[PDB]
């Protein structure tokens, strides 16, 4: 007998409208059913949820469309799982530190605001519009969006230690990398020469050294002779490049990189923090900020500004 009108969505943007009995859960007449995060599955509805969106699992044709054109993953518990962190990174604050969003530490967030910075510093665009959005929001203060969305396609829980390497792979797969090119040249004193052509994601990652000129100077990794064989980087085309190693001291140089990721700990709990190099060295640390004229610190990831370079 009593109703309320209320509207589903799955993109917060294309509304559908509901009449929803007030003497049954949103789950009975919906399925799980989340209101801007919070879980409403078991909840019936109340006068104030007159005319409020809330989300809902794609059940029929019209909302798969539209779930998979906005956020690019067909995954069945995806909605729940950014609903599930969306209803924390929403009391999470977003201070500007040096013109920057970041993120005030909580719940084993580091590794999400030194990828935040990270982004806000190299030349990228993301392929789902819910990233896109969510991304512009994230730049102008308001990133509760966007952090849910991270852990959700990265299928990290909030709470849950993360990796910054790992973070930017996901989010790369996600971006449009294409123009990107990386060439290079492996030589083994027994086994010849052997050069190699990365794209996309590949060419802008590297895994083995932090340093970029080392890169190009050459890096030693086995053959499969079983000597000591050298890849070197003979040629690369991306805006950006991102070179990560396993933590070890190391010395930043101030204008010689853009920014980059320090890890103190272990492998199952530590910290990150962030260095960015502008007019000085900035450690930005969620909320907290330092500066110096040097740096050295266990250091995992470094961002590199690039455009073309051939040997
Ligand atoms: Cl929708
Ligand atoms: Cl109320
Ligand atoms: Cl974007
Ligand atoms: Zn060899």
């Amino acid at each position: 007998v009593r109703t309320i009108k209320v509207f589903t969505t799955v993109d917060n943007i294309n509304l559908h409208t509901q009449v929803v009995d007030m003497s049954m859960t949103y789950g009975q007449q919906f399925g799980p059913t989340y209101l801007d995060g919070a879980d409403v599955t078991k909840i019936k509805p109340h006068n104030s949820h007159e005319g409020k969106t809330f989300y809902v699992l794609p059940n029929d044709d019209t909302l798969r469309v539209e779930a998979f054109e906005y956020y690019h993953t067909t995954d069945p518990s995806f909605l729940g799982r950014y609903m599930s962190a969306l209803n924390h990174t929403k009391k999470w604050k977003y201070p500007q530190v040096n013109g920057l969003t970041s993120i005030k530490w909580a719940d084993n967030n580091c590794y999400l605001a030194t990828a935040l910075l990270t982004l806000q510093q190299i030349e990228l665009k993301f392929n789902p519009p819910a990233l896109q959005d969510a991304y512009y929001r994230a730049r102008a203060g308001e990133a509760a969006n966007f952090c849910a969305l991270i852990l959700a396609y990265c299928n990290k829980t909030v709470g849950e230690l993360g990796d910054v390497r790992e973070t930017m792979s996901y989010l790369f797969q996600h971006a449009n990398l294409d123009s990107c090119k990386r060439v290079l040249n492996v030589v083994c004193k027994t086994c010849g020469q052997q050069q190699t052509t990365l794209k996309g994601v590949e060419a802008v990652m590297y895994m083995g050294t932090l340093s970029y000129e080392q890169f190009k100077k050459g890096v030693q990794i086995p053959c499969t002779c079983g000597k000591q064989a050298t890849k070197y980087l003979v040629q690369q085309e991306s805006p950006f490049v991102m070179m990560s190693a396993p933590p070890a001291q190391y010395e930043l140089k101030h204008g010689t990189f853009t920014c980059a990721s320090e890890y103190t700990g272990n492998y199952q709990c530590g910290h990150y923090k962030h260095i960015t190099s502008k007019e000085t060295l900035y450690c930005i640390d969620g909320a907290l900020l330092t500066k110096s004229s040097e740096y050295k610190g266990p250091i995992t990831d470094v961002f590199y500004k690039e455009n073309s370079y051939t040997t």
